[PDB]
């Protein structure tokens, strides 16, 4: 299940012009990988070759994602972020 080779593809893809996305993927994958199955990971890696405009809006709480396969892993990401927000809040907006 999965390869370090595949992980390298992720490393190149998370690198956007905004650090917020890269920082919630690079070390988060280390943790979330334990909770992510190949089926989830496939759809995740499929996304990584593009950007996440609508998905970014899910993080801001105003997005649209019809394929809940994508939204599923986003929800799993958000759940981890929520504890940061409740702890010492966040920096981006509010």
């Amino acid at each position: 299940m999965y390869t370090a080779e595949q992980k390298a593809r992720i490393k190149w893809a998370c690198r956007r012009g905004m650090l917020e996305l890269d920082v919630v993927i690079m070390p988060f994958f280390e943790e979330c990988f334990d909770s992510l199955t190949e089926s989830e990971q496939d759809d995740f890696v499929a996304l990584l070759e593009s950007d996440d405009p609508d998905l970014f809006a899910w993080v801001m709480g105003h997005g649209r994602c019809e394929n809940l396969g994508l939204a599923a892993m986003v929800d799993k990401i958000v759940a981890h972020n929520l504890s940061k927000v409740r702890l010492e809040h966040h920096h981006h907006h509010h």
